[PDB]
């Protein structure tokens, strides 16, 4: 059987949300995820004369704690009938070796497994930053709710008398409307990432293209962080002090593709916003014995006997994406 | 006769369709091609409970999983009278000996056999992704039809009603048309490869000229993948987010050179698409006897006696150029 | 733990459809079943000249492929407490040894495995040639559809138009109706398989009673099938050139017995009709580890650890009882 240390992946393919907002991670050593354990923020200094001692500082972070993360654990078989990919310039002599073929199959199954986990880790992020409400469902899970604690004003949808679709396409300037939306953002807005269906509406305005300086090179760091996803994400240009990204990544259902975002929607935030990546206990009998109770991922390979007689490789984790200031992003439902 | 070791070519000149979309290859160990063994696409992760239970994931192949490969075995003769081409740095003194003349004519036959096979493979790939459908024909061979499953929404015909050739060349902006045609691409496009004749009408508009970039290219390693194909491939620049390539390849029929693409056409798509390069078995006694049934190419040299007392060279293969998702591209039929 | 050498069933008990139409069996080597790999029939040898190269015959034709098998795996436990079924003409002295008693109860348990899988094969076969369409389903196995391609011209229902009950049971003749039913058979028909209570009404006609022949012996080799399954199969005699046989077989559901053929049915076919007996792979780690992928049955004895700590016996199969051509039978729904 493959050793547990066979974890040679080193691929970082975070789809534009775990790579820009949810950088820091907090794996937990307890089963449930207790929100009151995060480091939190800090008071100013509390001036004190240098003859008397000062009160010790204590930061706690959040009140509602007893959350519960999902415990996704996809499996795969290693049936040695798959037609292995012809790696460039590899010899055919090595392909005859059963051990090398088995190792190649295990390595490909690891990639397939890790691409299956990040889908949930990004669906959680998308759901968190659209409404601040996110429920976990699935067969045999007892659906668990997650209330991030959003305000109400940070969901402004254009549904009044005048919308961006049913007005003038030559004289209207959306700068004022965008600033009005970003006023209640509890900070300086920096990213106005679009869903391309909703993007095409904004793009039609000439007042946009008359001032959208879409020069190549976003800010010298954003395009460095987003070139890896040449399939899903794209960069439009700079709208002055802010940049525009078009995110079109799709999450696959049992057999069908679906969009992460509703088509005619946009969301505003910052690249410096902090997003928690809290995990939970990897409740495994062997993982407890190897002292890896608190960790991000946990591969395992075993050989089953008798009824489902096969060899399985499984990846298990516990994603409970969170935010510190959920009301800093504003998700505008366009029309 | 020269042995199987006469395979010293190691030249990678696959022309823009086997290198940009069909990079990965899946040679098979059976007469036909079955999509069941193909890894396919990863599914969702399916939240489950803790160690209580766990369900096994199987990656199926869908509905159709049986295709017939396009077997091919072009033959050449090695008559030691053909006047050798004056390749540079070639001394005739160490050339008059037949031991070198034959050894070089063998290599020349290998080169043009491989060139013909690779060019037919590219023709197959273009016929595949220009319209989604495909066929196999030929004298002394049973016709075979191959259907990728392209959606009808990805075959936009420009001739109907609103073309590009009948608009003002200084006021009409074709960005809106490109956006409207690339909206239904099931993924952000970055490659808008044109035709040598089809690019003229697109570029004739003035609005493109100022916005169009020529700055040597700043997209990716794509410029390196283009510089090797200096003859029939030209890289123009930036449309703002996508790259522009004008490709004017040619292939030799019975006696006439023709282009791969229909005259006034263009394609949009992604440079990160998944293009299958499935191959059948090399149904030869020696290949099976040497365990080389699963391979992309098979050279062979022998001498037949009695009626055709001549020495021959063969390169056997069986391409079935296939595309994972045909709906990731848009084929605009310009007019 | 008994090894795979415990294969001593030695019982040939094919019930009248695996013996009359589905004689030829073909265990596949791929998980899914592709009919484009069936050898097919053989034609007359050409009169090739002596001193000339011959021509290679191709034993292929007819795709109709892509059918998946209905994997079946019934378990049993071998707890040594049950009173052993004492076989007639056996030595009772060596029954004292528990090691022999366990080895005998293993085979007594294996017989039930074989019978309970033969019943599933009969369920596959009987209604295979009754409509063409076949839905295989059950718990822990999602429903699967298998369609032969029978035409509506081959499934005449007597209820359409004129019934048979509302007719004179002493003067009317069904010969014209029989010929009309047999005209759309794409081949001569000589079997008139009935249902006993659906055959009583057919026999109720006066002319049929004396018209039916009851001569000794079948045509060539039809009485041979009767001599084996005499409990539920009866051969009335001759009806010109078509044989009258009555199948009153039953299969056991959980605790109740059901008849194989629905009430009012009669099938018109040929004894030489080709009926496939395809199979799937033995999806088991030990099967690949011992190279027994292409097999119909697969015994296994093994020991469970911990929760149901017992020793089990299991047989795995994959019956996909299939017809070479759906248009060789006519299944009249009597009325």
């Amino acid at each position: 059987a493959q050793l547990l240390a066979a974890n040679e992946q080193k691929f970082k393919f975070d789809p534009l949300f775990l790579r820009l907002f949810f950088r820091e991670s907090y794996p937990f050593t307890t089963e449930k995820v207790y929100l009151s354990q995060i480091p939190g923020l800090v008071n100013m200094a509390l001036y004190v004369s240098p003859i008397v001692s000062g009160e010790v500082i204590r930061s706690r972070g959040g009140s509602t704690s007893e959350f519960t993360p999902g415990y996704v654990k996809p499996k795969h078989e290693v049936n040695p009938q798959m037609t292995l990919r012809r790696l460039p310039d590899e010899d055919p002599q090595n392909l005859a070796d059963p051990a090398y073929r088995r190792r190649r199959i295990i390595m490909q199954n690891m990639r397939d497994e890790e691409l299956a986990i990040a889908q949930v880790e990004e669906m959680q992020a998308v759901s968190a930053v659209l409404k601040g409400k996110y429920t976990m469902t699935g067969e045999a899970f007892d659906p668990v709710e997650v209330d991030m604690g959003r305000s109400e004003e940070n969901n402004i949808t254009q549904s009044g008398g005048t919308e961006w679709s049913k007005r003038d396409k030559s004289t209207y300037d959306p700068t004022d409307d965008i600033e009005a939306y970003a006023l209640n953002a509890s900070g300086v807005v920096n990213i106005i990432v679009f869903d391309p269906k909703g993007w095409a509406l904004f793009r039609s305005f000439k007042a946009v293209k008359e001032k959208l300086d879409t020069r190549r090179g976003s800010n010298s760091e954003l395009e460095t962080a987003v070139k890896d996803l040449g399939k899903a994400v794209s960069y439009k240009g700079m709208y002055g002090d802010v940049a525009i990204v078009v995110y079109s990544g799709q999450y696959v259902e049992n057999g069908v593709k679906k969009n992460f975002l509703p088509d005619n929607t946009m969301v505003l935030g910052n690249t410096q916003a902090r997003g928690l990546r809290t995990y939970g206990c990897i409740q495994d009998a062997d993982a407890q014995r190897e002292g890896i109770n608190a960790s991000a991922r946990y591969p395992k390979n075993w050989v089953t006997t008798g009824d489902p007689a096969r060899e399985f490789t499984m990846i298990q984790s516990a994603p409970l994406m969170l935010l510190a200031d959920p009301d800093e992003f504003v998700s505008v439902q366009l029309a």
